[PDB]
């Protein structure tokens, strides 16, 4: 219901199709293992329309900042630099990348009190389930 709903750490408990997905982006060997096998924290906080997102492990550390609405330049993990827009609307996070004439999009909400990431591109799927760290 509110954006500031997802805020907190979180700790990844459950992974489906992620492989899938970095397949579908194109992500090499090397680093689609590193994403098989790390299990993140993500870091949600918030102020305002202000947004930032803080993902933490040994095998992967990367952050952005936004403002909702407002369209930027993300570096993403796998060394994309996209034009990304981030929205809350309709109680998720909506997260839409593009770059060379490619998209992609991102959504995180709270269900059962755990935030419950997924991801397309081009139909290829993947769903990520984060336990808060308190
Ligand atoms: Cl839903
Ligand atoms: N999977």
């Amino acid at each position: 219901a509110t954006v500031q709903q997802l805020e907190g750490r979180w700790r990844l408990v459950d992974s489906k199709g992620f492989d899938e997905y970095m397949k579908e982006l194109g992500v090499g060997i090397a680093l689609r293992k590193m994403g098989a096998m790390a299990k993140p924290d993500c870091i949600i906080t918030c102020d305002g329309k202000n947004l930032t997102i803080k993902t933490e492990s040994t095998l992967k550390t990367t952050q952005f900042s936004c403002t909702l609405g407002e369209k930027f330049e993300e570096t993403t993990a796998d060394g994309r630099k996209t034009q990304t827009v981030c929205n809350f609307t309709d109680g998720a996070l909506v997260q839409h990348q593009e770059w060379d004439g490619k998209e992609s999009t991102i959504t995180r909400k709270l269900k059962d009190g755990k935030l419950v990431v997924e991801c397309v591109m081009n139909n290829v799927t993947c769903t990520r389930i984060y336990e808060k760290v308190e």
